[PDB]
């Protein structure tokens, strides 16, 4: 029951959520293409199989991804930037492609199943990603007429998320194509987050960078 904190590898976008990433909650990273969603997904992806006292939970990661977005080669590179082994740090991220909004609800009974299994295990999994967590159910439902129901999937979608974070102890990533943070593009390739409507956490801006480590200050 203790709510546990994954670091996003910058110290200033830590200490604006608080701590780091919460398990036990969903977290919402939304912007324009190229504001830096994907590269915070992908060092959180490595970010958690640290030990605590580096910025981790020693957990594994699960990655649902709904627009081929994951680069296994990016999470390679962070991992070496980070001195690790970077095909250990690969086997320890479940990749999973989510083809239409059916399949996408149908991949969390098949996480909440992996879940279990890896439960007792010295490495349980400790983080979900959802990489553009709308994309489908925009495209499935469009026009003024099928706006209820694409509310309705999507709001069933983040019950079920809601679910899967308290029962199993995990933090829950979200990325959505333009708890919320807004991610803009800075001068630089410098990036800045904003945290809008915590409701115990004072909104403010993040400014971070993005490297061979993916992200840091």
């Amino acid at each position: 029951a203790t709510i546990g904190r994954i670091s996003t590898g910058s110290k200033s976008l830590d200490k604006l959520l608080g701590g780091g990433i919460e398990t036990q909650a969903i977290t919402e990273v939304f912007g324009e293409f190229g504001s830096g969603k994907t590269q915070l997904a992908h060092t959180l992806a490595v970010m958690v199989q640290l030990p605590p006292e580096e910025g981790g939970l020693n957990g594994s990661a699960m990655y649902i991804d709904t627009e081929n977005t994951f680069r296994p080669e990016r999470l390679r590179e962070i991992a070496q930037n980070r001195g690790l082994d970077p095909d250990e740090v690969l086997d320890n991220v479940a990749y999973a492609r989510a083809f239409n909004s059916n399949h996408q609800m149908q991949l969390l009974y098949q996480a909440s199943a992996m879940m279990v299994e890896s439960l007792n295990t010295d490495r349980p999994y400790k983080l979900l990603i959802v990489d553009s967590l709308t994309s489908h159910f925009r495209s499935e439902y469009i026009g003024r007429g099928a706006l209820a129901e694409r509310q309705q999937k999507l709001a069933r979608f983040l019950r079920m998320l809601h679910r899967l974070a308290n029962e199993f102890d995990i933090a829950v990533f979200v990325t959505n194509q333009v708890l919320r943070v807004y991610l803009r593009k800075g001068k630089g390739g410098k990036r800045i987050a904003r945290l809008i409507d915590a409701p115990h956490l004072p909104e403010g801006e993040a400014v971070f960078s993005i490297t061979e480590k993916g992200i840091e200050d």
